[PDB]
């Protein structure tokens, strides 16, 4: 079942999640710790 757009997508929920943490996460952490 070569679904690539659903592997594809899965890859996306992956990647946009692990850059959301490298933005929205990264300032306000490093502003915390220092």
């Amino acid at each position: 079942m070569n679904l690539n757009a659903t592997i594809l997508g899965q890859a996306i929920a992956f990647v946009l999640f692990v850059l959301f943490c490298m933005k929205y996460v990264w300032p306000p952490l490093m502003a915390a710790i220092e």
